[PDB]
């Protein structure tokens, strides 16, 4: 038994505001601080506490951004979008203002560098609908935000993106940047590529999902940034592009018949971020020839339904748990609270697409493992030089 | 659930499913008029100067160490006898000059590849599969190998078919060539990008070739090497961990429904991408936090899955190009019928005998089936040797 | 031939001959008004936003050693008292706005490099030049160093020299780009190809940059770095015998007629090519069959065959364009009259006192003019690490 | 000086260099007369490979000049006397009954030699190999058939195997197909940049760039062209890369005729020139680069090396050290045999006397225009 497209972009609809609007509601009335959870696997919340905040603001809003950039209609979705861009837009004006009980963390500790460029990750997916709306006020306070991040630094790895591509965001508004940042980790990201769609998460290959959850989607933002300035050419840029896609390959062929999807690598407690070179792909609209969009659109529907219809991943309040598929803190990395699981929202990306594009409105498809497991037809996979 | 008995006879009876058509029929010298010569094309020449001994080499470095136990009295005991009997009757015909079953070794790169996979065979089961042969049959095999050195193929996990032939050489006390040791050995360590994972060659290939091939035949290589003092101990147990590292992504993709994702090139390989796993589970090396009986579940589950039903085989028994059922469209135009004969590298824990607690511990659901439901998931993260 | 005492008479009239017309004008207020701004093309557009820096930084970063040692009453140490104090006046004129020799380091990349060697002088006599200064012009220098974190250039020894800015910055307490340090240091140790060389930037560059920058500067890094714990012992040791090394090819490629080859970019850096040389004397590191005279001897020849006639100097005592003569058709495009003054770089012995052995020990024939001679040649060989 | 006298030159000392190899082994006396000197003193291991190295490395190095078509001058004369020691001296080096009969089952050393050897044959194949009766043919292609059994270095090595299977590729007999890939894949690695290899895994700042890599490179690579083992570009990019190496060994000449000491095996003396002797033979100097300049610039060092009797002993041979008997730095897989690397600068000579290459008036070289305050070329390292 099938659903159609436009069933499966109202399921989506539904499971994205069920992950995102605790994040976005609470933060535009000004009480995230005071209601979201602080779980951590230790119990602790010291030091988590000065941190996780911008860690579900950030990364819920990256996964959000792109359907919320979709032009306004009076359709049902279209109601909800626009109210929860309002709301979006509250919340980001509380975050850097000093009388906000919600006003979020950047001058202390590493850890605001990661979740800065998730934020500045949905000012770039949805520049006109999240950032041009902001006051003056709050704009600077987010340029001087970003800019304060420069005496601190994480590690030797994917976290050269995130300072790389916050950069390339201040340089594409016209402010001061740092062109160190642009630039080595442009090249280190380039040094780490070692084949077939996959960079190695520094200096040593990590066979887990960073490539989706940070590498592949913020190596292109970046270098998109950057062509403007010349601080990036095309070509780099198309063959960061066509390393994502080929990427994309790998992780649809790696949702089950079932709709499940294999647990490996650290920070499982990401779920379905491990699908954002997937929807990034699709979102695009380039997604290779062999791989329908009504196939993605499927298979991701079967894993949204498979990890957040039900409540085994939700608190009695309706936030993300520690977990993978249930309640299972004993899978949690140690620098994991409540706050990063909100990297759940970046399988979502495909929602950007408008309701009428194929990849909502195409027919029913089984995707590559359904198929190859049932006899049906199985395309010939090979690894690629570029 | 099944217990873990049950698992082995299932075990068993799918082996035998899979490696009897080539076996038996290499042992009544009727292979090359009875093995299809099945191809995504349909062509047949060419083809039919390599496919007889990829399906004698595959199948036989898979079954190895089943026939490597001791014999016992037992109905399974019977059935070992009865197979090796066989093995060894089809080791002498394949290289009888004046067998129809010869075996070709002279012609094509090919039978670099499948050669390998025999002295793979030869070296999971020496006193059951090498030494019952007579010494003319040896010295055939020693020839037919040492033959093998005017070719060569790709420049990539192939060095390690040619490395491995000559450690085999080597341990015989016959000459060897030391340059295809010392390459392919140190060729096959600069390609180690990480976490578990060689590059096949100097691209690395998110597909199941450190099964089907880098692992197991690096370890059992450098085993060769190492009393020789061609390899150091450190290095093995470097190789060996890599494996066991590789061996727990391999459990992880297994599905809840014991399914698993087809992915990259030669994906009609099936289960051999589990020859790591299986490997690791054979050698009783497995992590601490990953059970022998999971392992065991686990596999058990995709074996039935790929093997119980017909979907995989032909009227009479033998594979088909595909991954589960006819699907001729994901077959590389290098794969033929006696290529597919890969499916048996999965079966390796049928080395350890009956009472081994991977086939007497009870029933283990394997992780991505425990993650799934909400049962208990030990944390991963990537290593760094 | 020459004694010791000799030879540091001979480095001290060289070494006073090159850089007292740089610190006498900028002690002056008329660096800017008094130096020749010489390129290859004639323009001085852009030149001259950067070329004074250049003349400074890479002027003290040489004598530093030397104006370090205690003071005493002998010929020479009235003329190192004079030199410093000439030096201390004209680094508080540097930064001053309104001095006519306040120095850019606000405009183009090039401030980074030479910001670079000036905190490479204050690191090499931190009592003698840093120490001295009046806290506002202290807190200029810092804040000077600082605002060089907007620009970048090179993807090569460049990361070096951001690397060692901040590394004095971190030393000295204040706000320091921590970014700036990982990568600079992770970033040369992967550049590293073996036998006492790295590659400059991505490619092997087989040229003088391994001396210019490379050695001496990822030391002197990590020597900051080690207090803090930002980087080890151990990768402090390994850069120290890195240079070690280097410097056994550096004084081997000093010929019997105390020249050098003249080879790779920037080679109108002159003796600047022996730094690594020169530091790990300064050091007292040089390896066991490398005496001190023998370093002391060859380096007095190149000096006296570079320096001690005027043929690389212009009517008014400034250095020109070329190798030994005026040779503006060697001079890359980048370099001005200013950049030459990296010549200094090679007087870093004069940092050990007069009595040292180096100073004090036979006159003893180098290397090659051993070698050429029939003498003992000792024998050469790469080394691993 | 005059190009002219300036070859004169080069003959008498490649003369005075090889002909005690050349004409002993004609005679079938190499192996009583040649000594065998080592640091240690022991003669023990060294006895089974000193003599093919001999050979092997001086007929390298002789193999360009003696490829000249013969012609009635003096020099002319010179060079067939020579040529027919040559051949009748390697009918023995294979001849079962000759005294001279040289080892290539023993040891792992004569895969080294056994590369130099082909190398002269690859050098000069009309008047070194094609000469040879059909049975001596066989026998050389059996010896170097014969060195599969053995390995060496994971290093430059791999070249020597290379280059010896492209060979019988090149002569239409049975070959080794993994030798040849596995080595042109792995040298194309180990390039770090600017015209250099590392040898082995680990950069090494020394000779061995021009004692083997590119010269070796380059001539594997040609053989394997035709056969399409290689690319033409896969050969154009070895020959730009030899092509770079050679200005750097230019430039380390000094003014005064010398070049450093430095990096291990310094014992092979000129043959640090290979590179450059191997691009001035090929007539591939850059076009900044005089071919006189490299002229005299090596005459300066030849006669600076081998005019004098310093680096011979009171029979004519070579003896261990750099310039003057300085055992002390010898390696100690050295032996006298192994010092017959000295004639690989001497390439040139293969072109004839009339090339411009030695008549073309003299001029200064690199570093003798430089110190004197003459023009001096703007050096960059290159990106290929």
């Amino acid at each position: 038994i099938q659903t159609t497209g436009t069933q499966d972009r109202a399921i989506w609809v539904k499971l994205l505001w069920k992950i995102s609007y605790p994040v976005i509601h609470n933060l535009a009335e000004g009480t995230l601080h005071q209601n979201m959870p602080i779980e951590t696997r230790s119990g602790e919340t010291a030091g988590y506490k000065d941190m996780t905040h911008l860690e579900a603001v950030g990364r819920t809003l990256a996964g959000v951004a792109p359907w919320l950039a979709l032009p306004d209609d009076d359709t049902e979705e279209g109601k909800l979008r626009k109210q929860m861009r309002e709301e979006v837009l509250k919340g980001l004006k509380n975050a850097v203002d000093p009388a906000s009980p919600d006003l979020l963390n950047f001058t202390k500790h590493a850890q605001p560098i990661v979740d800065a460029a998730y934020l500045v990750h949905a000012f770039l997916r949805a520049p006109k609908a999240l950032w041009e709306p902001l006051d003056e006020v709050t704009k600077e306070r987010y340029i001087k935000s970003f800019q304060s991040l420069r005496d601190r630094t994480g590690a030797y790895n994917n976290w050269l993106l995130f300072t790389g591509l916050t950069e390339s965001f201040l340089l594409g508004k016209g402010v001061q940047y740092d062109q160190f940042r642009i630039r080595v980790s442009k090249n280190k990201v380039k040094e780490w590529y070692v084949g077939d769609g996959w960079y190695s998460d520094g200096p040593s290959f990590s066979m887990d999902n960073y490539n989706a959850y940070v590498m592949h989607s913020m190596m292109v933002a970046m270098l998109e940034n950057l062509l403007p300035k010349r601080w990036a050419s095309q070509k780099e840029l198309d063959e960061a592009m066509n390393r994502m896609i080929r990427h994309s390959e790998f992780c649809e062929r790696m949702i089950a018949p079932d709709g499940t999807y294999p647990a490996f690598g650290r920070s499982v407690t990401y779920r379905t971020a491990a699908f954002q070179s997937l929807a990034d792909v699709a979102l695009r609209k380039k997604l290779p020839s062999h791989v329908s969009p009504a196939q993605v659109r499927c298979a991701l529907t079967a894993v949204h339904r498979n990890m957040y219809e039900g409540n085994q991943n939700f608190d009695k309040d309706g936030w993300l748990v520690l977990g993978f598929n249930g309640h299972q803190p004993e899978c949690a990395d140690g620098y994991t609270s409540t706050g990063s699981l909100y990297m759940a929202t970046l399988s979502f990306l495909p929602l950007g697409l408008p309701a009428d594009d194929p990849f909502w409105t195409d027919a029913y498809a089984d995707w590559t493992s359904k198929k190859a497991w049932k006899g049906g037809h199985l395309h010939k996979d090979y690894k690629v030089e570029y």
